[PDB]
């Protein structure tokens, strides 16, 4: 209710010049119920859109704390974390296949993956919780189920015009699932996921998306026996070196190694 | 009438309405929301959506594909543009006469098409003095220092890009103004190059390097190459040039066109 004033005063704007005076006092005061109509209203006479009055939760407090130990790469701190959310299902799921990544004993169980999978194939539209669990707990998906669950992501997400998190997001996870496909030869995956990245890609800048998209493409074509794809895999790793982008640089020069 | 969304969201999940009852809202007290026979405050409905793991600016976009005032004047505006319709930026330009942030900027937008109407620089300056006013730069007022900054003077667009790199807000979950102060804080450093105002552009190398710090953000990153790289050709190193190629051959490798030749022709004039 209070974010409300902060953010009032932060542009110089008056309540008499925002119903009357004493409504909006009460509220910022503290004194009434406002519906989230007569907010949305009070933030757009602000030009304040709503994606940014959250910016300025459960699940958004999880991925902080996450975020913060695994910065420090430190396995006890996030092995106290695992034991805080142990009783929350999904959620330590993602931290036991979080934390696996730089503690290799660490792995969520085939029952603890199963009972996230059904969830995420149970949702009828998408959003951000889903979209971070599938990505964050990918590696223990095997690639039938990783297919199933990103057809029925990219089919049925939404995503704000205003606030396109979700759609970079699932646009990134569509070509991780791409390079496994061709990994395994499913190229009729393969074929799908193009169409769909491509599209996602429309009118937009997404530079990364391109880079990796232009490596993973590349690797397609020449699967299928286009020697050309061979140069767009180089030209991408070029784009990651010209960038500083170390990690990036060496973890698909060691793919195209292995692969090419 | 938020209730007909909830519940298709809830359902959506598979959740029961008895699963998202507690202290503050009864199954229903819920249950007659989702109806629209009664209303919640926003408080309890965020109280909801915590349980579902959808924050409401989520909310927000689907219910409705409806925008902000200002969002939606931009929507006009961006395509009116694309179109060359000089006729109906004039026209909406006359329903915002009352609202002078926005006419200035529609004027700006305007004059970039048909250059007889511009920002009077008494205009001008009731937006910069508001852009100085602010505590917390927003959407609104990284968008209209972006839109208006042809027609303010290089030294207050200066000052202005301090003041907004400097407080403008963002979280991990939404970057968009944070890659919004990125680019304009590039756009800043280019006319400190071309002025030679060495002191501002190592301020602003070093703010943009700091704010594509552990993000992504290929675009503002392939830019920024090129700019800095155009920094460090004019102070003597032969380096700057090498980047500057680099970053053509992003462009080009990406199939991105229209900034290749851009800058192609930018690289061959001030080589």
């Amino acid at each position: 209710g209070k974010t409300l004033r902060r953010l009032r005063q932060g542009k110089q704007v008056s309540i008499s010049s925002l119903l009357s005076k004493s409504q909006i006092s009460r509220f910022e005061r503290g004194e009434s119920e406002i519906s989230c109509s007569r907010l949305l209203n009070l933030l757009d006479k602000l030009n304040i859109t709503i994606d940014e009055f959250v910016s300025t939760t459960h699940f958004f407090t999880l991925l902080s704390r996450v975020r913060k130990y695994y910065a420090e790469k430190n396995v006890a701190k996030l092995l106290k974390l695992l034991e805080d959310y142990a009783h929350k299902d999904y959620e330590s799921t993602m931290i036991k296949a979080i934390l696996s990544s730089i503690e290799p004993t660490v792995e969520p169980s085939e029952e603890e993956v199963t009972r996230l999978t059904d969830y995420l194939f149970s949702v009828e539209q998408w959003g951000y919780y889903e979209i971070i669990l599938l990505g964050n707990c990918s590696r223990f998906i095997n690639y039938n189920t990783l297919f199933l669950l990103t057809k029925e992501m990219v089919t049925s997400f939404a995503y704000s015009e205003q606030n396109k998190t979700n759609k970079t997001l699932v646009t990134q996870l569509s070509i991780n699932c791409l390079i496994i496909s061709i990994d395994y030869s499913y190229f009729d995956h393969s074929h799908y996921l193009i169409e769909k990245i491509e599209f996602l890609l429309r009118d937009e800048l997404n530079f990364y998306e391109k880079t990796v998209f232009l490596y993973v493409h590349g690797y397609y074509k020449l699967k299928q026996g286009q020697v050309s794809g061979k140069d767009d895999m180089r030209q991408a790793l070029q784009i990651f070196k010209y960038l500083g982008e170390d990690a990036l640089y060496y973890s698909y020069k060691e793919h195209y190694r292995k692969e090419v």
